[PDB]
């Protein structure tokens, strides 16, 4: 209907605002762009599911997120990818891992404080019923 359209627009607006708040945080500057294949020519071979905040924005705007659950799966990728590609004890790796998973914990904490559970449930029930 347009009730349903109104629901998904509100979701998109909410997901944009969360994604913007992550993207202007200095800690996360490295996650605002896909990994450059110049700097890292083995990344896009090793990391099957590249994910970054600019990609998340594109998916919001292409209506690929019908639930916060779907959105958080992509946020989880930004962290799990960082852990997978940068596992070493050296500070370079430890810093990207720390940041990647602080991005994850920030997104979860924002959504925990600001997402109405009943709004997520409505989104889930519309999605399941399609
Ligand atoms: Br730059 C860079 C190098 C290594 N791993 C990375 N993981 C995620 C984002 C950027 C990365
Ligand atoms: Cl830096």
């Amino acid at each position: 209907s347009m009730q349903e359209e109104d629901t998904f627009r509100e979701l998109r607006i909410f997901l944009r605002n969360v994604t913007h708040r992550l993207a202007i945080d200095k800690r996360f500057r490295v996650f605002t762009k896909p990994v450059d294949p110049d700097e890292v020519p083995d990344y896009v071979t090793v990391i099957k599911q590249p994910m970054d905040l600019s990609s998340v924005i594109s998916k919001i705007d292409l209506h690929k997120y019908l639930t916060v659950k779907d959105y958080l799966r992509d946020i989880d990728l930004i962290c799990s990818n960082a852990l997978e590609y940068n596992p070493d004890r050296d500070p370079g790796d430890r810093l990207i891992r720390h940041r990647a998973c602080a991005l994850r914990d920030t997104a979860y904490a924002i959504i925990k404080e600001e997402l109405d559970e009943d709004f997520e449930q409505l989104c889930e029930e519309i999605q399941e019923s399609r």
